């Protein structure tokens, strides 16, 4: 008689009201029997709230924000698989289109055969590790032509994100980083030499540095690579990690030269998910040509009755954010991306401008176009002591509901605490001025609570 | 005024009769202009209608059904970053849950701190690689120890999926793959043993092998492998590649001994979106304990007062998909997998039985659980010409939208053409049924145009 | 020109691309032009992510969660006016049948003509207030009745809500608010008996104290004031304040007598929107007969070729709170009722235990259903401290989003500062042992940082 | 047999059903749980006997939202507007909104930025607020010239029954100015006849319920001058601009009726009817803080300080100011004056077809400066069609239309009267099908008795 009382509440209960909604979600063992579904959803909804809301997440350079057809583009693509060309041909074209477009914004050379040398990635990590692979393979073959042994390569870079770092031990790289220190938080051209040799498989600039959101400049870069090749006869080629700068500079700043204009620059990797506007999961690289990327890298496949070149280092995944990302191309184009992007400077440089009225700031990154990406990063003037520590404020604002990271930077500048505040799409003058005004009140009560 | 009227036109225009729609799809550069949304949905929206219909298409492993609360919370996740484990720390819990629910799966021994040893991933292929460069160090250690060279590391496995050749390329590992041949189309022990030395960093049996669809089972490898270290003194660890297998053996056919049950399996990897019933974009790869898995390979990152061990490729990348996995573990659990996977073996026992009584066919596989995955695996019988080839069968197929691949084995079997016919959740019998009338009508075309 | 451009901007632009939403929402006069509809909602939808999350908030007593047939009504009744009883009769009669059965929930002797004396109102406030003047002009006719002065009422209760300190105020009422001491946090029979005089209005026990959770017993107090006319001839009626217990108890707690089963309530008040489980926007007082309530206070309205009695301050106003009050009630039942009660009590005595055992606390209610409401209220032990308060507990959880308020008692307990949880439907075991982290988290800082 | 019926109770169709085979509860609270699709589709049906409210002619009160509102509204569902602290956000959209309407009504720029003033849930609880700090400010002043304060009247028109309840709810002897043939108002002579020391204020109705007609502050105000002159009384006014609030603003703004009057100290309105605001919105405001007593306010903390409180009901839904507060910025001064011109377009229009099909006197024509947008008429004197207003408003129920015909009050009980309400949504076409059922009832109507 009880299993089938039991099973008669299981059928009527309410979603609170139920038995199954009673105990703690499982944790260490696969579950043994079904359950009801909307009991499973309703758990899991639920714990979701103790993730942080997206759109107040200060910290992170993705994209927060879909507008409605992105939505349902990707509903609807849920279940397209990038990788099967043949099984989803139109998905792979539009993927091509794009990979054309993004080389084209970059000034890569125009493509003969009508089709430019890149592929689609999960992200920039994914499109560093491709390019940091072709680029160690190129140093191969170029020692290998001049008769020199290949088992000591080394990279040349500045204040890189994590991925390098992860590239560097997964392919037995030996990372030579320049540290950031007071003055210059960044690769300068004169360490960037002095840590060059015959063993360099290449430098990878970073344009748009993570802990400042700064840009690294490849001319100048270029410009003494040029010069060692000149004195040494060692010739390094570059690969720009560009994955804020690369849908940014192209829109708002279009005179900087830091792309395919400069000879070195044998690749470029970005993030479509960051400033790309495209949702979470799609990266870009692209290569300046056929020259460029080693075939032995690239695994073919049947295609239309052609073949295509795939490199990738996952398999199966969604074409939803390609699809996406297309869609984004051709809805915005360089007008909508540029008024995008601009917006974001626009509310950069209103918070930067504001924040320095509050306190002894110096500031590392006030949202200009010509600078870096749209960020605001600053620090207390070095010797000034307001009462409180970035870190303070960081969790003040916190209560809020808002995640702005305060951290210390690296190499020779330990000592230096910063506060960063990303401004992406979504983050409107409105809801800017929101957070100034907690960071007003915030500064307010540790004044009142020293 | 010629502007106002075109704009006029531009804001109450009909989708089609829209000035806009007029046009090719930009496909070679960047769009300079912003347009109508609706008109960018809808082209990307119909030029999709050219991808295959994802429910016939029997050629693919991967997930083509997803249940509405799937679809939910994939939506609701669509701006979680899997990597932020700071910033979206309830994703991070519940990932953590699923490793040590897919550890447990596993028979993995019980984790002394309540956290099994593993990680999430896009999918199999990166949960390969990095099960790959894991087995690499381990043997350099192991090589190290004894003092030994260790530049010319091999890996001995059978008919692979395309990401272990992947693997060996990009780490410059030597893959030696024991060819198929006639009466045996797997990795058996004795070439095995043939094909293994001093420089074998591991043996991948593929649990699940795509071509045929039949299990390679480890147990037996693992005895000789056991003989082997009697005998020569060199010990050599397995990682199971069961990207189908991992999430069918055990619930259908749990006696079976592939898993951490086997001593030399130090890693496992499996395809969350492949019969996990996981939407595109999740894999797993699991150790035995903290000895497998190199500390040298993790990279740890700051998590709720402590830290947490990452070993990943990828870097950002949406957290719906193992928030989906969490989902399905929980409201199915072992007994709804089990009937889940049920209904698609009998399937294609079904399906085999019946498609053996219209013609000249040898089995490779029947959907026998016991035996391998839900699928059917054919071949014309030696010297038997029915007057059509499975090319021209499946080509016919193709004409009612589905998606039935022809092909030659690899290795020393390159001249048998097989039909593959996958049976994933969301191919019900009576839909099944609809494909036999298809087949049992192209049959008969085929015989009437001899 | 220049107008036509920006106005094909204003059709084309995407949401955050567009000028309308470069600039900060007005905040002091009344918009002068019309906008883009998409840039208000998303402006005004964006500013609300600054709001608590409900689910989160542990402070209010009111629903927080609602099922889609709620939502459902609601958005159906979004237009629906409860006051035209003429226009909207339906819902006027749903809204009658939800005053019998509320009446006989809280045992109201039967209603002879079959409907019972009460009415809807939007919240218990509302509730109280029509009960509070009956009292008046009930204790006004008896006062009246014997020749007596009515210029100096006066209400004896507890620890009230403030809504009684409007009553009093607004209707010139001198409140005689018993306070809480060490030892008895509510209105004890002899104080209640020493307030009490011949111009006391009637008595007002609180079953279900905002400030601890417990329930005031009106038993014992009838016990008293049947006393207290035997030795004065002094005749007191009691109004009971259930906002929160009046759907309660009749479930969980039958054997509680503390509605119409006494004599000397002559009238009682709940929240439906509280653990009613009604949506925000409805509460009900019911009267125990036709002469509880004076008729000089009632609105005849016609009905139906008939009249109905109506006693309310607001007029105009939603009537799908009340639909959806009528829904729950016949979805749910008393059994149903029942589950989502007892698993609200469920949680709040799992953290009660738990709690517990994190530090020296005393706790003054602990979920138990024969005390009081599902809550978790406690203090420090007295003379211990452990290192923080109270405060500093509670805005540390709100570093996670977690509303836990933390107060000084009033009256003689004002050095007393205690934490309430409030546990209501929608905050599931799973969801609270998050919570029960979180707390465990926060002692382990708050000690790690003396 | 447990079994057996479990099972139906799981498959079984909606209208198959067991439970659904009954009538529903109306005496105590059922027993047992039920499938939720039974019982919301039982309650859904039931709901149809309500009238179409589209259809629904006799209502003050928005009956359509646009998208947003409903999206809003179903967002914030579960927000309660009365926790400052644990909804902020939602607290402060609402001081903009009062900051707003005091704009709208001319109050005097509040030198602290921020108006006095609070949104309610009706014009119901607003008119109450407004009488208590009307009946508070008027004891203050009574005292401060040692007069008794036992003996408060209050003067008006003919109000809409919420000052009646206030009247007997706070004990105010209410002195209502009675309607009469020719002069369905208060007028200057009569108002003055009715005050006296004990009047604790005026109230001017800016929208009549029963006529449409505004009843202007400004000659009233003229009065209150002269009677303060020639007795030394002063007596303040509350504006219950339920209707006209939102509506004079926007189309006839040179209507001098709002705190550009000195006598006002407060002005009340509902959000929900000609302020586009969906069900549950109501506002008053003071037109400075002297004109609220403070006895009257209860603070709460807020953001760091503290916010001044004074309603009536205590928890309620946020939507619907939030919904205000969209409607605001959406529209502005443009957009509202463009929805308001569409009803009195509407109204007029039907006023003059309605006028060539029968005898009739109308007392509104949806004149922009007359009253709000209504068509009010009544059968001339004397005069019989055949047929009563109540005949024709029945006939026009057949259509689903609710078109209401009553009885004026005080001296004028004897004369009936038609009144059409012409809100959002009742755009021309659908008023031309009214019209066209209106020009058939009367064809009915004639060849019959
Ligand atoms: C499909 C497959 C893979 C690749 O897995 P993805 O999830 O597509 O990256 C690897 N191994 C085997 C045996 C497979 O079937
Ligand atoms: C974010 C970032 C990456 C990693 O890109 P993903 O899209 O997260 O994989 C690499 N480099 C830089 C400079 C970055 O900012
Ligand atoms: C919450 C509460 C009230 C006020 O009820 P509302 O529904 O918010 O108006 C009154 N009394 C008690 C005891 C309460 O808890
Ligand atoms: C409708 C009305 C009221 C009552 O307002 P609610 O919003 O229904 O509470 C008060 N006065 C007048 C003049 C009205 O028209």
């Amino acid at each position: 008689k009880k299993q089938v009382t039991d099973l008669r509440s299981e059928l009527l209960d309410s979603r609170f009201g139920a038995k199954s909604i009673s105990t703690i979600a499982e944790s260490k063992r696969f579950p043994l029997h079904e359950m009801r579904d909307d009991v499973a959803f309703q758990i899991i909804n639920d714990e979701l709230y103790l993730d942080g809301n997206a759109r107040q997440n200060l910290a992170t350079f993705c994209q927060t924000w879909d507008d409605e057809n992105v939505h349902k583009l990707m509903d609807l693509s849920i279940n397209k698989n990038w990788i099967d060309k043949e099984e989803y041909p139109q998905s792979a074209a539009i993927d091509l289109r794009c990979v054309n477009m993004v080389a084209d914004l970059w000034h890569a050379p125009a493509p003969k055969n009508g089709q430019a040398v890149g592929t689609n990635t999960i992200g920039s990590s994914e499109a560093c590790m491709l390019g940091g692979m072709a680029m160690k393979w190129r140093w191969r073959k170029r020692m290998e032509a001049a008769g020199k042994p290949t088992d000591k390569p080394n990279l040349v870079c500045g204040p890189v994100q994590i991925c390098w770092h992860k590239f560097a031990r997964y392919w037995d790289v030996e990372l030579r980083e320049i540290p950031m220190r007071p003055g210059q938080l960044f690769m300068d051209p004169k360490r960037m030499i002095e840590a060059c040799d015959e063993n360099t498989i290449g430098v990878v600039p970073t344009f748009g540095v993570t802990y400042t959101g700064n840009y690294e400049f490849p001319q100048p870069l270029h410009d003494a690579l040029d010069k060692f090749q000149a004195d040494t006869g060692i010739d390094i080629d570059m690969h720009i990690d560009a994955a804020s700068g690369g849908f940014l500079a192209p829109f708002v700043a279009p005179d900087i030269v830091w792309d395919f204009r400069l000879p070195r620059v044998k690749s470029i990797s970005a993030s479509g998910h960051k400033f790309g506007l495209a949702p979470l999961g799609c990266g870009w690289v692209i290569w300046r040509d056929e020259e460029a990327l080693p075939q032995e890298l690239v695994f073919n496949v049947d295609y239309l009755g052609g073949q295509i070149g795939t490199f990738a280092i996952n398999f199966s995944r969604p074409a939803g954010q390609v699809i996406a990302q297309y869609y984004e191309f051709l809805r915005l184009g360089r007008e909508g991306y540029t008024k995008v992007q601009n917006a974001s400077y626009q509310v950069a440089a209103y918070l930067a401008d504001e924040i320095a009225k509050l306190g002894p700031y110096e500031f590392i990154c006030t949202g200009r176009p010509d600078e870096g990406i749209p960020a605001v990063c600053f620090k207390l003037k070095d010797g000034e002591d307001p009462g409180y520590t970035l870190y303070d404020l960081s969790e003040r604002l916190r209560l809020r509901g808002w995640q702005v990271p305060a951290f210390t930077l690296g190499g020779e500048a330990t000592d230096i605490v910063v506060m960063r505040i990303m401004c992406r799409r979504g983050f409107e003058m409105d809801f800017a001025e929101l957070l100034l005004e907690d960071y007003k009140a915030s500064l307010k009560y540790l004044s009142d609570h020293p």
